[PDB]
């Protein structure tokens, strides 16, 4: 099932737009609008993913509790790793907003060079934990 993949696709596209640090992105960065819109997207992905795991617990093949429950603890953790990535990205954008206030009108060009470099790394990490969680979810899609 892929309702949570679509909701993550929307998170991921928005963040790809933020990564460009265009005029409008910078505007909405110094206000609380992109961390407010990324929270809403995160929240729909996690909502939809909790409900997909819930419905997959209905179509599980014959695995004994020390293995079927080893697997949900490993899957709740990949859900948790992905949530923690998205929160990390929003905290790095809050940090940028603060660091622009503290410049007191001075050039933020060197600040946007470090942000773009840092955001790319976070987004690299985010994408590999979504891929990992899809794998654990696909092995669980049938049981073990």
């Amino acid at each position: 099932g892929q309702r949570w993949e679509l909701a993550l696709g929307r998170f991921w596209d928005y963040l790809r737009w933020v990564q460009t640090l265009s005029e409008q992105v910078q505007e909405e960065l110094l206000s609380s609008q992109v961390t407010q819109e990324l929270r809403a997207l995160m929240d729909e992905t996690m909502k939809e993913l909790k409900a997909y795991k819930s419905e997959l617990e209905e179509q599980l093949t014959p695995v004994a509790e020390e293995t079927r429950a080893r697997l949900s603890k490993e899957l709740q953790a990949a859900q948790a790793r992905l949530g923690a990535d998205m929160e990390d990205v929003c905290g790095r954008l809050v940090q940028y907003r603060g660091e622009v206030q503290a410049m007191l009108g001075q050039s933020t060009e060197e600040l946007r060079v470090r942000l773009a470099s840092h955001l790319r790394k976070l987004r690299k990490r985010l994408l590999r934990d979504a891929d990992d969680l899809q794998k654990r979810l696909a092995v669980y899609q049938a049981g073990a």
